[PDB]
């Protein structure tokens, strides 16, 4: 009898009908896990801190994160027995039309007699995150989302942060703009009417991934895309996009809202990290269901994405441990029903419908070909950034049509050749040989005004090379 992870809007539909305990239990557990001292390995602090070990851009991204959510849920169970971590369904109809379920964004919550602060909205750091640096965080820091900023590690950063946050004083309004930035990412244009370019399409496409390796991560998917016709999309890509939106990037040059979800430094101290990751693991389980890999996953030997030591299904996923003291491995969490005792409830995109081929279709007239972008060294850009691609055609008589080709989100950190691929399905096949390509970068611009000039100038010297197939 596996437990059932349900959508959070499901637990909310139960609250709206007077059945309160499901939501209340969950909140109670989160109040629980956030209150444990920092030395407790089940504390929210300890748990979120593990991620600042983790695996991105490699074939353990999905199973490392599967086990990660499972430990958060173990720790919640040490407080309220039998509780399940709900998923934020980011491709459901409510989110396309209204964005984030309000239980994740509400200021307060009715628990026992008491109106308490919502523990799903933010976390207050019990101790500081420092070394002895703009990404560092003082005790008492409260996590923040778009449109606010949380860069507070230097006098300069904190002052610029205050000047930034004082433009957005009303929580009700901040929440509206957040919901509005989330729906725009999802749609891929001005806000359901989804387009081929948004996060919705990227999620739909990753379920078509041909093997686990190119599904698992953006390193493998990018090399596969350099070397196979068509476009494959790793689950990691849309996962990164949700990080940037909550974490401070608009869809519609510098992103000055520096929220915790926007960078790998403290993404894990925001509780929404786990609602989102709980839904990424669900996409992963859905992709296993739909391709028949509920018990067997394969890793292509020597493939890019399979190295840090080769990375294989026996590779430990530190720091997670079985009660033996043995580390978990990817072998230990392929089948979530058999090996971990849980399953997902109903949610968006679990069925392979014909509607979800019409979206990804090359419209009649338009090109089946693909644009590859190279010669980008990201090693010197700091923080996360978005590559937006475009084609402009100059006509027979001086008329320019502009063609938006899509986006690529690089989720990164504050402290390496990058290859992007874009379909040309937005443009009519004729015009492609007659097209001048380019990429706009949206980026953190040093984060503080004292590094803006250096970061903007490294961006302006980028030398991207173009290639149609
Ligand atoms: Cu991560
Ligand atoms: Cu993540
Ligand atoms: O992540």
């Amino acid at each position: 009898a596996p437990r059932v992870r349900r959508s959070v809007r499901d637990l909310q539909k139960r609250y709206d009908n007077g059945e309160k305990k499901p939501l209340e239990d969950l909140v109670r557990a989160w109040v629980g896990i956030q209150a444990l001292p920092p030395s407790d390995p089940k504390s929210f602090f300890a748990l979120g801190g593990y991620h600042g070990y983790c695996n991105h851009g490699n074939v353990l991204f999905p199973t490392w994160h599967r086990m990660y959510v499972y430990k958060l849920e173990e720790a919640l169970q040490s407080i309220v027995p039998g509780v399940s971590m709900p998923f934020w369904d980011e491709t459901d109809e409510y989110t396309l039309k209204h964005g984030i379920p309000s239980i994740l964004t509400q200021e307060k919550f009715e628990l026992d007699g008491k109106q308490i602060d919502n523990p799903l909205r933010s976390f207050v750091l019990p101790v500081a995150l420092s070394d002895r640096n703009i990404y560092e965080k003082p005790k008492g820091y409260v996590t923040v989302r778009y449109p606010l900023s949380g860069l507070v590690g230097t006098p300069e950063a904190l002052e610029q942060t205050k000047i930034h946050n004082a433009k957005f004083p009303l929580p009700e309004k901040n929440t509206e703009l957040l919901n509005s930035n989330v729906r725009a990412w999802l749609k891929g244009d001005s806000p359901p009417d989804p387009t081929r370019n948004g996060v919705y399409a990227k999620y739909v496409r990753c379920l078509s991934a041909p093997n686990y390796t190119v599904f698992s991560n953006t390193t493998s998917a990018s090399v596969w895309n350099s070397s196979n016709p068509g476009l494959v999309t790793p689950v990691e890509s849309p996962h990164n996009d949700i990080h940037l939106a909550v974490g401070g990037f608009d869809y519609g040059q510098i992103a000055g809202a520096n929220g915790d979800m926007g960078e790998n430094n403290t993404a894990g101290m925001d509780p929404i990290f786990f609602f989102h990751h709980c839904n990424v693991d669900r996409m992963f389980w859905v992709w296993q269901k739909q391709t028949g890999h509920t018990d067997r996953l394969d890793i292509i030997r020597n493939y890019p994405g399979t190295n840090a030591e080769s990375l294989n299904l026996t590779t430990p996923l530190n720091p997670f441990k079985k009660a033996s003291g043995e580390a978990y491995t990817s072998e230990d969490c392929i089948n979530i029903e058999r090996q971990l005792g849980f399953t997902y409830g109903p949610g968006s995109l679990d069925d392979a419908t014909p509607e979800l081929k019409s979206l990804l279709a090359v419209p009649s007239g338009n090109s089946t070909k693909k644009l590859t972008v190279t010669g980008i060294d990201r090693a010197q850009i700091q923080g996360s950034f978005i590559m937006k691609a475009y084609a402009s055609v100059t006509d027979a008589n001086g008329k320019t049509r502009e063609y938006y080709l899509g986006h690529k989100s690089i989720l990164s950190r504050w402290n390496l050749d990058i290859v992007a691929h874009f379909p040309l399905s937005a443009m009519p096949a004729d015009d492609v040989p007659k097209a001048k390509f380019r990429v706009e970068f949206i980026h953190r611009g040093g984060g503080v005004p004292s590094a803006a000039k250096a970061a903007i100038d490294k961006v302006s010297a980028l030398q991207p090379k173009f290639e149609v197939s």
